């Protein structure tokens, strides 16, 4: 206090990376870094206005905040809230969560020399923004975000309410039809989306294979690679401001003739002009492929060219599994053959050397998918999963028929914090509303097919973070039967409330998502799954928690009751949850990324002027370390295990990474994937091999 | 005859490449190759129908010819012509002109096993096609083409009237505005155009320089290179059917900040990702730049970014020359500086090692340009030169305002053959009509801005071939004062008739090209140039020729008379002539490519199953070899000289190549270019260094 010492919060931070003769960490040194931070850097560079009122005036007047948002409430309420917010007694819990938010989130002055916002402000404008002028909502979003219960996606949190601003949404999925126009559109769409920082993934699977015909003259199509090449260069050119390298991804169906040339753009010892250095790869794999590789058979690759001709649909749209045999019989459909086993072999080697081919288990997916149509691709994070539909052009690239593409608006709940306010239902409801708002205000001008999609589907991505964090606090162990029990039941109870909320919006707004009638929501089967049993706290400790919390587990009475509202009223969103990884927000929200064990006790980031910055995990103390085992230490099985439990309920997907030791073998990898597959998992993200 | 010997017309052809103890060529061995050709390969594989009538029926019925063309005339006339044609007694003059036309032009059966057309047929359908049902026209085009007087562009000759067919036009010029949309459009437009074999050149000059701002935040634009990269990959991907490698070109103004990074994509000892292997480069150079380099000064490169901001126009549109000083004064316009001398130095080294940077003498050009607006770029052959105008987009790439871009439809006259039918005026008129037709029927769907352009401008490219051929026949010598005299007067007389014809169409059709009123055609100055004198056969031999031909040289009476019709009636075409090189047609038409000395006595091509194919030049005999000196032997001056003479009259441009010995020095080159510049030349094509 008064005339204190040690103002190096970077050093203080560092202390978090020392072990005492007894293998304990000085957690407190971190806390000190915070104090020092604010003390020596936050406050002195934070602008302080006479009153809130004068503050906005200024912020509006010099074009920082957007007067358009404020204009939907009576200024006094806009003043009451800024006050509520600042009086809720929020502190940051870590020297980085603070450091993160002020070096990358909080609004600064155009000249970069002064902070103009603090968390509450940010929370506030976000709330105001999404609330769209509905005051009680606005309040609640404020509350939920301040408590730590909710955490909207970065794009949103970062931009809501500012004047100079990006858009509120950031990952995108486009499809490509088999013709020049659709291609030019793709290349274009990439340019436009990327210029504004978006992640875009394209579906290559419909493109005619290398060696296919064009205008009826044999051996002419040149495959997909020269198209990756373009997307590639597009992305590399139209990076976002303040970054080199955009972020693109492509997915190709595994039974597609170019699949090998496809994987081959990643094998380092290669050729030139055939080398893709910044696209992410994803492979879709149907079950048969496993069945094949199992009996060491031959995979048959079918021509999209031919398929289209003979079936009136594009490769990307038919059901390979259900038509494998039929297809091998149709002599009007050319076939090539490769050794499944050698395929998965190739797959794994690449994953080993570069982390990728994302994997999307086509069959598991479509089969659990409550929505009409098939799902043929995924996001750059492999967690979005939704039907899409083809778009058609006029010779001049003008659309003649606008299909539907997928944009994705996410946010997450910090499990811990939710389990802590007995009023779970409110928590879920708000979030859903919040998220839905993101959608409603979204209107991507430059890719008509995306805008159409959103508008039609109102699709959102409610997701979760902090699983480990929680379990740990409650002294349960990642992976444990208890854990499993917990995660199943929780995602169980969350799901009940979101459908319920979406059921509500449906009613409130007089409409539903397009195509609802065809859904499994319309005819009720969606619920069959919840009408049997299984919904009974296996472990004692788990039943416990839920009570010491006041959370009531949805009961057959509730489901049966919910099922009738839907069939009578429908829901507003075509898709509720999705569990992405949780980038740097986590550090702000103080969580453990997503639902997967903690990558380290003291996480280290290559950031800031010191070189690095250390992040101790939530609730962790010298008296509980033994509940913090690395994901590496926990290992694949356990992770694959948790995510499944979450999969019987999540209607989209969950980014799942497997952590392996640097001595793992492709077979090792390969097994894991199999476990994953047999186990229900919808998709697989990355395989990380531990490294420095 | 009856039971003859030696049927190897490839061998016979070869004999053309032997010199006898006295340095004479057996020209006759070639003629024999022809006879053998037809004898052993043409006829036996040429389909012969019972009558013409049954023939079309078939050809229509199996979808070879296009019934739509025939449907505009009474079948009997369509029968009368096929007859006229076949009775005009046309033979080919060379074993390759035949060989060329049947291996690349004449219609064959879908399965490639039989010829279905012969020249006359082809001439005929072309005539029919262009004639658009006007019978006397149709006849004439037939006549002119059969005589050798006219030779429409390859795309046209090749496709007119067929069912399965490409378009009738093939080089294209697009501009790019400084913003993502315009860029995506460019990349797209490239894709679409190229897929159908088009040559496209883009104007890069408006793009913001490497290091310019974006959304107001310093140092961010990444220049033009990543855009060349895209175009590059586009072209490489969407080659035409039966070819690898599309054909793209870019032009950049020499006073543009990226000019050096620009040339640098061609210096072989380079880096990767910055290496452009299939785009053609073109540089625009205004006069000052010479003035600069002369007094070894400093070139100042101005920011397009800034220019736009301060002048409300894009770099690509202002007059650098006229605003050089003004610009260096405006501190609101950033400047970089480079050593002019070192610039031209760089230029030449590249040209030396790779033939390019085309050069377009901005100033000469705009200054001679009779049409409103500036000209800022050129074609992949550097001979088209026309005003263009910016296009504007809506966020979705939909045009909100369609500008004008340039497409180009050419054809040429074989000088010789023209000088041979005293009725020059008919010859010119037809051609113009023929060409105009190409335009009228043209409607490029996929790049709105091109279609708009054409429709507005009706711009055509009448051009010439066989200059050497002629002069030689008449024992004049390439380059000679006589020659010069001849080429000036001829292009002089041709010009009179085309304006006249365009003046006629104007009247016949009740309209003119858009913007005519602003032209120098409207106010008459166009003619001032022809109202003084100069128009008087300097050489005696030249006056001679024109008489022994019956050609009357336009007289001050005619010009004065023509000038009044225009000011009263206007013209239909915004642009009449352009003298491109003459690819493989020449060999068919039997000419010397364009107006520039013959690249060899016996030209050799890497074509056909033998390896090569030998092409002896027109009118050449053992008793006149001394009138056939290589372009290498003639040398730059002389060539630069001829082309000028042609430039006081050609309203667009003339592809000019300089042939140099393999010991020439960049200074050597550099001088030539200067001569060219001081001499009026509008643009410079390639520099060829003799090689094997
Ligand atoms: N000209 C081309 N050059 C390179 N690739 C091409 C070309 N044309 C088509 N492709 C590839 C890209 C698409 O996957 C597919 C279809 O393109 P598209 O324009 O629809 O062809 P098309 O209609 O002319 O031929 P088709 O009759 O075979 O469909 O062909
Ligand atoms: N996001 C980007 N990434 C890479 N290059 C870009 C990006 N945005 C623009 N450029 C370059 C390409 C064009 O030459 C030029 C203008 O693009 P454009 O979309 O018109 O920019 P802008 O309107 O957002 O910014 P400005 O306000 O500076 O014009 O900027
Ligand atoms: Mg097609
Ligand atoms: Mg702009």
């Amino acid at each position: 206090r008064v005339m204190q010492e040690t103002m190096d919060y970077h050093a203080l931070n560092a202390m978090l990376n020392l072990y005492d003769k007894a293998g304990h960490i000085q957690f407190d040194k971190d806390q000190q870094a915070i104090d020092a931070f604010f003390a020596t850097h936050v406050r002195p560079h934070s602008v302080t206005f006479a009153s809130q009122h004068e503050r906005l005036g200024t912020l509006v007047r010099e074009g920082y905040y957007d007067d358009a948002v404020l204009a939907r409430y009576d200024r006094a309420f806009v003043l009451r809230l800024f006050e509520h917010a600042h009086a809720s007694g929020f502190r940051f819990q870590t020297f980085l969560g603070a450091w993160k938010f002020y070096t990358s989130y909080t609004l600064k002055t155009f000249d970069g020399k002064r902070y103009l916002e603090h968390f509450e402000d940010r929370v506030t404008m976000v709330a105001l923004t999404l609330a769209q002028g509905d005051e009680t909502l606005a309040t609640q979003l404020t509350d939920e975000m301040l408590s730590g219960r909710f955490q909207p996606a970065t794009p949103t949190f970062l931009n809501c309410g500012k004047q100079q601003r990006g858009e509120l949404v950031s990952c995108f999925l486009l499809r490509i039809e088999d013709n020049m126009e659709s291609i030019g559109r793709a290349v274009n769409s990439a340019l436009q989306l990327s210029k504004r920082g978006g992640g875009v993934a394209f579906l290559l699977s419909n493109l005619r294979e290398a060696g296919a015909p064009i205008k009826r003259i044999e051996n002419q199509s040149s495959g997909v690679i020269p198209v990756m090449k373009m997307l590639e260069d597009a992305f590399s050119y139209a990076n976002q401001l303040g970054a080199r390298q955009g972020a693109g991804a492509v997915y190709l169906h595994a039974h597609h003739p170019d699949i090998l040339r496809f994987l081959d753009t990643k094998r380092e010892n290669a050729d030139e002009k055939i080398r893709i250095k910044t696209l992410s790869l994803g492979v879709v794999i149907p079950d048969i492929t496993f069945r094949l590789a199992k009996e060491n058979a031959q995979m048959a690759l079918f021509s999209p060219y031919d398929i289209q001709r003979r079936y009136g649909k594009p490769f990307g749209d038919i059901a390979i599994s259900e038509r494998y045999d039929e297809l091998i019989a149709d002599p009007h459909v050319r076939k090539t053959y490769i050794n499944a086993r050698d395929f998965f072999q190739t797959l794994a080697e690449i994953q080993f050397e570069s982390g990728y081919p994302y994997i999307m288990f086509e069959d598991t997916v479509n089969r659990a998918n409550p929505i009409a149509g098939r799902i043929n691709m995924s996001n750059l994070c492999s967690e979005i999963l939704q039907v899409n539909s083809a778009s058609r052009y006029d010779d001049n690239l003008d659309y003649t028929h606008i299909g539907h593409d997928i944009s994705c608006n996410l946010g997450s709940l910090n499990i811990a914090h939710v389990m802590d306010s007995p009023d779970i239902g409110r928590t879920v409801e708000t979030a859903i509303r919040g998220l839905t708002a993101v959608s409603d205000m979204s209107h991507i001008r430059s890719v008509p097919s995306i805008a159409a999609g959103n508008a039609a589907s109102h699709a959102i991505g409610l997701g979760q973070m902090n699983l480990h964090g929680y379990l740990a606090r409650e002294g349960i162990a990642y992976g444990s039967p208890e854990a499993l029990d917990f995660t199943n039941l929780y995602f169980y109870t969350i799901t009940w409330h979101a459908v319920h909320t979406s059921m509500r919006l449906a009613r409130e707004r007089g409409k539903t998502f397009a195509g609802f009638a065809q859904s499994r929501y319309a005819s009720g089967d969606y619920f069959t799954q919840y009408l049997q049993d299984d919904w009974q706290p296996k472990t004692a400790k788990v039943r416990a928690l839920f009570a010491r919390s006041g959370i009531t587990l949805p009961t057959r009475e509730m489901w049966l009751k919910l099922r009738d509202d839907v069939m009578r009223y429908g829901i507003y969103n075509q898709n509720l949850q999705a569990v992405p990884p949780t980038g740097s927000i986590s550090y702000i929200n103080h969580a453990t990324s997503s639902i997967h064990p903690i990558v380290a006790k003291i996480e280290i980031r290559k950031e800031g002027k010191t070189g690095r910055v250390y992040y101790p995990a939530p609730f962790m103390t010298n008296e509980n370390l033994d509940m913090y085992q690395d994901a590496y230490d926990i290992g694949p099985e356990k992770i694959i295990d948790t995510y499944a439990e979450a999969t019987r309920h999540v209607d989209q997907g969950l980014s799942l990474t497997l952590f392996f030791p640097d001595t793992a073998t492709t077979r090792d990898i390969n097994k894991a994937q199999i476990y994953a597959w047999r186990k229900g998992i919808k998709s697989l993200y990355y395989i990380r091999l531990r490294q420095l």
